């Protein structure tokens, strides 16, 4: 059973939770190492923690790989979003982070560290300020600003450090050295006045891709991504990424998950808990699929709960209750299906003879409460309203499930196997344009009418 509750604090097998918060992971041979920080009682980094899996979803606590009492400059200070990065040359792994003085935000350096073994204590090094003796100043000290921060191994081999700089208003891209434990330039400044903030780096099918979150603080806000062939230049405008909230939660890394059927993407993401006032050990964890259209096209789907496979590298939504359905109406007699059969997201809904089409067949979602998402079964896309209307006439399609209220649905029996199923964000039932009886008839969203026209027929297959 390799699911995944989300929106809640993760076990480890020992039955205490897990605090490897604004952390990444790393694969290595067989295993899968997820590496965190937590905060002590006065809010500075204590340690920094780390655990190994094979499943993805059974989590082997292995200690501290990094301490306060690791160095004396770690005595007091704060440590955040700790990435750690393999290397083919060396044969050792070197972590980064985000280091501050622990009594204000003015330091902003990245520290560095190594370890002959992931497990193992790694050894701290120092915190410094990318390219310090370049003569550059950048705001009153020496050398770039570096907050929040993530690495990178290029194809080629190369490591790569990217951070915000410039008072997080600009992103900087570091082409580190062979040994990965020093800056030995910098490549290029991405996204200057963009002010983008957590910053994910990952490549696939030689596209560079780019997931990065606003400047907010503890403020869930919105996710957004780019591409490029290059790392110096032909970067792409920044493209929307899941809702308005990245679904309650901001990006800290995203890994391949290699696997026998193919590979998929995890994105890993923080839930702070200072969203309502909590302490940092109370955060959770969101991790979510990453879906990829096309090469210019990304989707970060949000399900309540997530399988994944590891050994078929597979990430997709759980549904307990796999029974598909066919939704016909009353009147028309028509079935619920999607205009052209069609897989593409925001596609039209509209009724249709019932054909014995997979588009025309539906799963069924509990979502707490008596209301469930109702997912095409063709696409894996759920039934929405189109932009959240709370009008009459509200065109209905198919969207990415954004965990949107425009995307909960509750069954009301009337009698016979008929129901009027109503939407969770106004109330509106699922309403077939003008009582149409043809073929392609839009169905969209109205007031309670009492009309046939707004009654379905629930129909196992
Ligand atoms: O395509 C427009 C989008 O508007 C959003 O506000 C809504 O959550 C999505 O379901 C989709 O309708």
């Amino acid at each position: 059973e390799g699911v995944i509750v989300n929106g809640t604090q993760f076990k480890d097998t020992s039955g205490n939770v897990i605090h490897a918060h604004g952390g990444g992971m790393l694969k290595h041979g067989d295993y899968y190492y997820w590496y965190g920080e937590y905060r002590d009682d006065s809010n500075l980094f204590l340690g920094v923690s780390c655990y190994r899996s094979k499943d993805l979803v059974n989590w082997e606590y292995r200690g501290e790989v990094l301490s306060r009492n690791s160095a004396p400059e770690l005595n007091h200070c704060n440590i955040e979003r700790p990435k750690v990065m393999y290397n083919a040359s060396t044969g050792e792994f070197v972590m980064w982070m985000h280091w501050e003085n622990g009594i204000n935000y003015g330091q902003a350096r990245a520290a560095v560290a190594y370890s002959k073994t992931p497990d193992g204590k790694f050894t701290y090094i120092r915190s410094f300020r990318p390219m310090q003796d370049t003569g550059v100043m950048d705001h009153g000290l020496p050398g770039y600003m570096s907050r929040d921060c993530n690495v990178f191994v290029d194809t080629d081999g190369k490591g790569y450090f990217i951070s915000a700089a410039n008072e997080n208003m600009d992103l900087h891209l570091y082409e580190l050295t062979p040994d990965y434990k020093n800056i030995a330039s910098l490549k290029a400044k991405l996204f200057v006045g963009q002010q983008r903030e957590a910053p994910c780096l990952i490549k696939r099918n030689g596209y560079y891709y780019l997931i990065t979150s606003g400047c907010t603080g503890w403020n869930p806000n919105q996710a957004k991504y780019a591409y490029s062939k290059d790392l110096a230049s032909g970067w792409s405008q920044l493209y929307n990424l899941g809702n308005s909230t990245t679904y309650r939660s901001q990006p800290t890394f995203i890994i391949p998950v290699q696997g026998s059927s193919g590979t998929s993407y995890l994105y890993m993401g923080d839930r702070w808990a200072g969203a309502w006032g909590g302490k940092v050990n109370d955060s959770q964890y969101v991790w979510l699929p990453l879906n990829f259209i096309s090469d210019t096209t990304l989707e970060l789907p949000y399900y309540d709960s997530v399988k994944i496979d590891a050994s078929s590298g597979i990430i997709s939504e759980y549904i307990p209750d796999t029974t598909r359905y066919k939704l016909v109406n009353k009147n028309s007699g028509k079935v619920l299906d999607v205009l052209d059969g069609s897989v593409d997201n925001a596609a039209q809904i509209v009724q249709w003879t019932d054909n014995g089409s997979l588009s025309q067949q539906w799963y069924l979602v509990d979502v707490g409460g008596g209301y469930k998402k109702i997912v095409n079964v063709k696409s894996g896309r759920a039934l929405d309203v189109k932009d959240e209307s709370k009008e009459d006439g509200g065109v209905l399609i198919q969207y990415t499930s954004n965990g949107g209220y425009n995307q909960h649905w509750k069954f009301t029996d009337i009698g016979d196997g008929y129901y009027k199923i109503s939407s969770r964000h106004c109330g509106k039932l699922i309403d077939v344009r003008k009582w149409s009886t043809e073929d392609g008839g839009i169905i969209q969203q109205w007031s309670d009418a009492g009309g046939t026209n707004q009654h379905w027929k629930l129909v196992l297959v």
